[PDB]
């Protein structure tokens, strides 16, 4: 099976780990690492740290995907979702939370903002050419 | 080969059954599961029913990703997109359209509004350290 | 082996190849192969041609994903992402960029506007049925 090495940083310690929710989720909770809860305005983004670092092994990447509660419920997601997180990023992993709803939001402390999914990846060689003929076309 | 088990709710029997729109397509096309058409505001969100609910297998997730077309010509994209459909997921598949275009949209009678992509997901052990490598691409 | 096959149209003829910023960078660059700057408007969206056209192998998709600095410093990102280029895609990828910011963004020739990840896509077979198997998470 693949590990993923985390690291909590220090505003991410009384947090608990990312977890699956079912034994058939595809990704892992992100949580709102902020000390005061954040106000978030309509039509304008908030970069949101999660105190964690991560190892994700090779040939694997982690994508930040919005939760469809919040989605749906308040009008928040994640802006540049899929947010790539790179096999061999060790910083902090943000999130960046975006309000398209018309109507104030709050994230409280600890609050699960986003998921991180962990899946392969297809490194390709690059190759150019002057390409065979499909049904699709153009 | 693959197979993905699919049951048509009622308000979706009569609308056809997903399908690959070319021979290497990589989505499902998901219509809207409606009865009259549907009016969007700008900045107005709507969740829409499929009428699917779907018997993604083991190792395998289903992601709602948004319609090229939809989103250059109207504006129209999935909200939480990608949408995370989780494999052990029983109940009917619905889609978040987001109107973020300056006009009205409408989403007429089984509408392609959305497509499912079916692609592996790997599960992983989560593993607490106090220490991570150093690397190139650093912070 | 896998192996992605670009074919170059003239106006993307000067700028880099779509490479990977590092070894174990997920994305190759996707560059705006555009004449003149772009006037963003707030809340508006526009197609940008890219010049490339692809041949990804069968089973394999390409994905356009949003880049994170532009994201947060300017508030732009990929309408339809992430945008999947199907497999049997012969003709010039385009990106569709939107700004949910509130200032104007200009974008410059040959720019990184989001980045292509190539991922395995699995075929799968629809077959319609009359029950699915219960699992604990159930009826959501
Ligand atoms: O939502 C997100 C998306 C990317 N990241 C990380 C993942 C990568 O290491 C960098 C991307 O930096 P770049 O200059 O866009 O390649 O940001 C993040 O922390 N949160
Ligand atoms: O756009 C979407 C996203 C998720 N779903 C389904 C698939 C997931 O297993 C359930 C539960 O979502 P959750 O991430 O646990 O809030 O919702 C959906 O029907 N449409
Ligand atoms: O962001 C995007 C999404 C799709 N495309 C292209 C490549 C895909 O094979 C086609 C899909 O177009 P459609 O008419 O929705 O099937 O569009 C693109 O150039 N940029
Ligand atoms: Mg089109
Ligand atoms: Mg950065």
């Amino acid at each position: 099976k693949v590990i993923l090495k985390i690291k909590r940083l220090p505003h991410a310690q009384d947090l608990p780990l990312p977890s699956y929710a079912t034994p058939h989720s595809s990704g892992l909770d992100l949580r709102a690492a902020i000390e005061k809860p954040l106000k978030i305005k309509p039509f304008e983004r908030v970069l949101i740290p999660t105190g964690l670092i991560l190892e994700i092994p090779e040939g694997y990447e982690g994508q930040v995907r919005p939760r469809s509660g919040l989605a749906w419920k308040k009008g928040l997601t994640v802006l540049n979702a899929p947010g790539t997180i790179d096999a061999d990023y060790r910083g902090e992993v943000k999130v960046i939370l975006v309000n398209l709803g018309n109507e104030e939001v709050v994230i409280e402390r600890g609050e699960r903002i986003a998921q991180l999914v962990i899946a392969p990846v297809q490194r390709v060689e690059v190759v150019e050419v002057e390409v065979s003929q499909t049904q699709r076309g153009e």
